[PDB]
This record gives structure tokens, sequence and C-alpha cells, in this order.
């Protein structure tokens, strides 16, 4: 039956730390990320992130995101959950609501229609939102060539951050919001702290 | 304004699209020629993913969504703008092929294809769809004559028979927007079958 956990936030050792703590307990952990997660899904990821002179329609972006999600769900996520694993997935449909919804301005109802179409009843059991002011995360990206999303403006990323926060506030039972700026030791302490509940979810 | 015409049929083999175009151009009509999946740089990249054989099985939902992603890009970038300027769009393959290949061939429910059709296209449908019907064997041989078989061309005989039957069923349910042409006739009988077709086209335009 497993547990489907997703990790979200604006633009790594967090997931690894959580994975190590779970494995120590004999729990199988499947690490993955979106868009991507399978060879085909990664090829779709490439098209989505590559800058181009041709404008990508909002609907195209949304449909490609969901095409990669369908492949990833079928190939990686569902099988893992069927083995009883905890899936730790970097980004999922919350990112679609934030980026394609908040950022692009596509209506929530249309994103929800595809969510249902692609996922059926399946939703993450828990979503960890690593929150951070937009400028700091874009500077982090700027510090390492920016892809199609990374090169968007302030309005865009502010919509992204606030969409994440609003969805978490609306269904607090499904989310935990963390401050992604804390000292490493203090981040890990927060990860330790959320672990008992994660295990209660799995064993529930 | 404008007119949206799609050209469909069983797998196999461009010539007719380019021909009808000539009859229309000589009348002073603007014609925009195109094809799916593809039609734009990104849509062509999506075509390449869809056609490339792989040892990873592509989920049916993935195939359907990539097909409609390319369609969405193509509609926004090519089709709607052309119709807006009053051009005739002549498009090799469109959503009928989704019903035939993803529905008939893959076995995806018609309802799910229709859901995405409405999602992507809203109310928009082709004004006229020409189905170039032909025994499956002939078309497959044309497609196989040269080059490597792509993801679809690698399929089995039953898959392509299902494709053909779906096209015929759909056309028979809406005779007003479909014309079925025998692609297994002498070029003269089919070029002239296309000739006998122009007056209807031109009228649909005006
Ligand atoms: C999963 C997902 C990611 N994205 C974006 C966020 C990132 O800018 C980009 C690549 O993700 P990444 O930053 O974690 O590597 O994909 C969406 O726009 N919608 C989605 O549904
Ligand atoms: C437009 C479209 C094409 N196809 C397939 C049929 C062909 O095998 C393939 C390439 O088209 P083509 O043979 O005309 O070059 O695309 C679908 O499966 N669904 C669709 O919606
Ligand atoms: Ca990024
Ligand atoms: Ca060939
Ligand atoms: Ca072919």
């Amino acid at each position: 039956t497993g547990l489907f956990v997703t990790l979200e936030g604006p633009e790594s050792t967090n997931r690894d730390y959580l994975a190590e703590r779970l494995r120590e307990r004999g729990i199988e952990v499947q690490l993955t990320r979106e868009p991507g997660g399978t060879p085909l899904a990664e090829r779709i990821r490439e098209l989505l992130l590559a800058p181009s002179d041709e404008p990508m329609a909002a609907d195209t972006e949304l449909l490609l995101m969901f095409a990669a999600r369908a492949q990833h769900l079928a190939g990686v996520i569902r099988p893992a959950l069927a083995r009883g694993a905890v899936v730790l997935c970097d980004r999922f449909t919350d990112a679609t609501y934030a980026y394609q919804g908040g950022g692009r301005g596509l209506p929530e109802a249309r994103i929800a229609a595809l969510e249902s179409f692609v996922q059926g009843d399946l939703r993450p059991d828990l979503t960890l939102v690593f929150d951070l002011p937009v400028e700091i995360g874009l500077a982090r990206a700027a510090a390492r060539r920016l892809d199609r999303f990374e090169q968007e403006d302030r309005r865009f990323f502010e919509a992204v951050r606030q969409t994440y926060l609003q969805r978490a506030a609306q269904a607090p039972e499904r989310y935990q919001v963390l401050d992604a700026g804390l000292p490493l030791a203090e981040v890990q302490a927060g990860l330790d702290r959320l672990l008992p509940n994660l295990l209660e979810r799995l064993n529930g």
C-alpha cells in the first residue's frame, strides 16, 4: 500500500536525509522526480525545459507535463507503492497548480480535469513544501544557464510561491511547510520531527 | 471564416493534399498545408518522440497526451491563425486518427479521447474530412517500402485492420462532414474524384 510523499518549493540533501532515516527502519524507498523519472519522461522533460524562439502555448505545456506524469505514474510510482515502498518524489501536481496555474494563469478547473484524467483517485499522501522568498531561489539558479521556467519574471515566481502556500493552508492535513533557509542542522532537526507522523501515515 | 479540411485514412502511404492545394490556389484562395503530429518546430519534436521505437513501453495515456499536446501547439500556432485569415487549411491527419489509432488500434475508450478532444479544441472540428480508404495490405506495403518502421508501422495486422474499420464507422455516422474516397483507384479516377469535390469545398468556404 506504501506512501506517496512529494517535495515542492521554488527554484537535495533533504530528500536523501529522509530516505536514509526511512531505510534505517527497513522501509523501502523509491526516489524520483518530475518532470522525468523514466527515459521517455526525461525526454519530455527536455522539451519542456529547453528555451526556444517558438512560444509554447500554455495548453501544450500543461499537456506535456501531464504526459510525462502519466508515463511516470505507470512506470515508477504505482509499482513502487504496490511493493509497499515510500515514494519520495521531487515535484508533482502541486507544481502544476503553482507553475501552470499560478504562473501561466490556466484555470484550476482545467488543471483539475487533467489531474483526474491522468491520476484517477491517486493523490500524494503528504507534501512537503520547502518555502523560500523567490529572489533567493532564483539567485541560486542564477549562480549555476537558465531554462525556460527559470528565466520567468518576478510576478511569475511570486504567483508560484503564493500558490504553494495557499494550497497548503487550505488542506493542512496534507502538507507540511518548512523554511528552506535554516542552518543545515536545523533543517535536519525539522526533518527528524516530521518523521513520526510520516511513519504514522505509512503504518495507518 | 476560412475552411478546415483534414485528410485521413489507413496507414499508408501528401500527394493529394498538395494536389487539392493547386486547384484551390489557381482560384485565388490562400491554402495552408500541414500535418499531424507536427506542424511547428515543437510539434515536430513531439512527433519524433511518438514515432521513435523504444524498449520502454509507452503508456496509452502518455501516447494520447503527447498526441494532444502536439495538436494544441499546432492549433495555436498554425491552424487557428490560418482560419482567422480566411485560408483553407489542408491538414494530413487530425483527431479522427486519434480515434482510429489510439481508439481502434490501442483500445482506448472513445469517451476518453472525446474528453481530450473537447479539452484541447473546444468547439472546433474540421469542416470536412476526406477519408482515403484502402485495403490495409496496400497501405502497409506503401509505408513499409523504404526506411525503418516507426513505432506505429511496427504494429500487427489486426491493429491496422482496426484502424481502417474505425475510420469507416466514424465517417458513416456523420456523412455530412466526411467523404470516403477509394484510394485504390487509378490516379485519374481519384484526381477527378477530388475534382468533383471542389464545388462542395468552395461552397463550404463561402
Ligand atoms: C512537476 C512540474 C515541474 N515544473 C517545473 C518547475 C521547474 O522549473 C522545472 C524543473 O523542475 P526542477 O526545478 O525541480 O528541476 O519544472 C512545472 O512547471 N510544472 C510541474 O508540474
Ligand atoms: C494525427 C495522428 C497520427 N497518428 C499516427 C499515424 C501514423 O502511424 C503516424 C504518422 O503519420 P503518417 O503516417 O501520416 O506519417 O502518426 C496517431 O496514431 N494518432 C494521431 O492522432
Ligand atoms: Ca529549476
Ligand atoms: Ca517508410
Ligand atoms: Ca507512417
